[PDB]
């Protein structure tokens, strides 16, 4: 009975009024208070579904779901958030410009779900549509719905990101393709805003860009978390792991996380992983309780129906008791 | 009552139960009354945000075999907000989905299924073959360089909404037209016109040689005028050009140029840069012209003619919503 | 008993025939009548609410596809459809739903998911040729026009004719395996070396020794439909699959041999049924439709009954 809304203020009925019909395009549109008011909603979400309660919250809203890259996870995860809040989707996989699209798409749906592997084409469809977009994609650039589920996972094991206590510091290692992991991009810069430190692992040509770091770097500033141990470089897992609550691995025989190599990190460490995966983590890991990437995706449930449901309600009633 | 005309809403469902819709002609002047006035109600419910779920638990297969963003997401949202369920199928060749089964088997099985299949195909017979095999009604979306009976009464709406008088038939209040682009493959023209055909309506076809109406519609059209005492030698008169093609209508009916359908680019290309419609080519346009194109759009129509009111086309577009909604209730309620 | 049988099948994978015993066949039956009853009538039939599904077909499958969507959408819940490591695919796709379709060419890849996935899988046909639902609707259209298959009465014996490519036909294994669990006698009908495979004679042999009911006119096998089909109640018909022979010759001398024409049933019984599980390349000329002995389209309808029936069982509660 006692959720993150005991112990800040969420005044969910607000929050709702400047989120209602809120386009989701970056991890930066969502501010403290939407952070807050997503992290208790998913939280609502996942006790209905695991009680097999009644999770048709948001019943009569049709949305459009535009991937035009193949995703599974996310598309299956979007769709079926939306099929359990009691809402209709229809769906597009691959002349017309994108403005054109948008204009008729928004006239026949109440909301847009959207992946391109263009990283432009997701703003010009935000200026056409007459209708709230949520960005699923935009290929090397954000997946704010993927940094959020991650951060409910982080959030989960880890309560303390939320306290912004200059003592007690989430130390996370983000290991692969940092350069064109959108995934890492979105989580790095909402990391940010916390007391977080960053272990960035790869090899040169993949490295963090200089610019993520400029705003981790920013925002750290702005809490007054930043020092000179806040973003450390390193070539290797020994180095990189060491002292880290959270591994983040992303997809691309440099960085393969085995039992053997889990061996010296801390023992409260929980391994996240957005998948799909190849060689990057060994099958035995899976069997390791540090493994969580599993529950992670399922976590990407119960946050796209809290989003979906925070987006568009009140317009049922509510897993609102606020 | 559409203000002058009373429908009789039963006796015209009886009618219209378990109705095919294949070609704009399987649908009468009494049934099209019940579509426009069914589609304004759909529409005052939509924009009133009121329930519009009066059709629940059908059961639709959607089946389109060659590209569609409009048409396949209107009928898509029209099921879904009257509150029927759909089954869709979006193999982008009819050989796949065929895959050497005959059409007359895949639709008498796909038919057992469901209560209704909406149903595209480039080929122009296959529609047929489907019709007659089917044991559940058959909306065309359409059926290649055919027809698109759907995009008609969509049109015609559209074209009522601003022009009340073509439903009069009044020799007094003729509306005026011109069809811009492709007439030979515009399924859309095919349609529209022979609808048109049916009232007080002046024909200017704009398109250059191989590309012009064909034949058999300029018959359909005059055989229509003359039925009605509307037709003269000035009914349907064929343009080089948007200067001498937009002087005096009511309505400017624009075409996207087909690619996809041209063993040449130049061939493409010379013809889709003939009939560009901007600001400047709608200053001699008759003060209460309105511009309808069934989009997609590539070069047709400039940006700059969104901010015109004179373009309607993205109501148009909308409008197709209100009129799938009203089609499909009609033809697929019970008791 | 109904509630006895569910609690056994709630959360019950279906990937084989063998899968299903006499009792859970007994109540695929029993429920897939009861919605043939209800959607004859137009009668309410949304008895499986708010239930999410995923339909996995990495092969064309269309009227198979179509079929299960239907069932789900019918019975009142909701599906989302992929078209084209798995124990990852699966891990994941599996906690985002209450049960999925799966249909792959792959041998390998079926096992792999019931192993993987945290939901029941039901098998929409794979490369081990199994295709249960296919099987069980098979077998419900012949139990609508032969009650007495269920009885395993001694007295009471069905007669079934299989025509065509019946070492290939996956569909024919699967029924035949079904169908000798019963008091039934088989006439394959094919040529030599499209003959019906050794070791499902076998599996045929063992099930009608197994209840009593094997004897020296259990499996006869015929050259030709003359002889074929005399005294059968169900003539179960097959593509004679192109697909399955390198070089388009070998085929060519060899699907042309078993055409089922009304000249051809003028000499079968009053009662005898024709079965297809379909598409069919005029291996049944198109005549036959109006014969009231075809039940082609009638199999294909009941497969909307019978998948209901199978997804009500696994799913409910």
């Amino acid at each position: 009975m006692f959720y993150i809304n005991s112990k800040y203020k969420i005044d969910l009925d607000k929050i709702m009024t400047k989120m209602k019909n809120k386009s989701v395009i970056n991890i930066d549109d969502v501010d403290d208070e939407e952070l807050l008011a997503i992290l208790y909603t998913s939280k609502q979400f996942e006790k209905i579904l695991k009680n097999n309660e009644d999770s048709k919250y948001l019943e009569n809203k049709v949305f459009c779901s535009v991937f035009l890259e193949p995703s599974t996870a996310t598309r299956c995860s979007f769709d079926a958030a939306i099929l359990k809040l009691g809402s209709k989707v229809l769906n597009i996989t691959d002349g017309e410009t994108v403005e054109d699209a948008f204009k008729i798409l928004s006239t026949y749906v109440d909301g847009i779900i959207y992946r391109d592997p263009s990283k432009k084409n997701v703003d010009i469809a935000v200026s056409s549509s007459s209708k709230p977009i949520i960005n699923a994609g935009n290929g090397t650039g954000e997946h704010p719905t993927q940094s959020l589920l991650d951060f409910y996972t982080i959030h989960n094991y880890f309560p303390f990101i939320l306290d912004r206590n200059i003592n007690k510091k989430l130390n996370i290692a983000f290991v692969g393709d940092l350069k064109n992991g959108r995934t890492v991009h979105s989580l790095s810069k909402l990391l940010s805003r916390y007391n977080v430190s960053f272990n960035f692992v790869s090899c040169k040509s993949l490295n963090i860009p200089k610019d993520i770091v400029n705003t981790i770097t920013y925002n750290l500033k702005k809490n007054n978390f930043y020092s000179d141990d806040s973003i450390k470089y390193f070539d290797n897992l020994e180095e990189g792991l060491e002292d880290v609550h959270i591994i983040y691995m992303t997809r691309i025989n440099a960085f393969i996380l085995s039992n053997k190599t889990l061996e010296n990190t801390r023992d409260d460490t929980k391994i996240l992983h957005p998948l799909p995966r190849v060689n990057e983590i060994k099958v035995e890991v899976d069997s390791n309780p540090k493994s969580v990437y599993f529950t992670q995706a399922e976590n990407g449930l119960y946050v796209r129906m809290a989003l979906l449901y925070l987006i568009f309600s009140s317009t049922w009633s509510h897993p609102q008791f606020e």
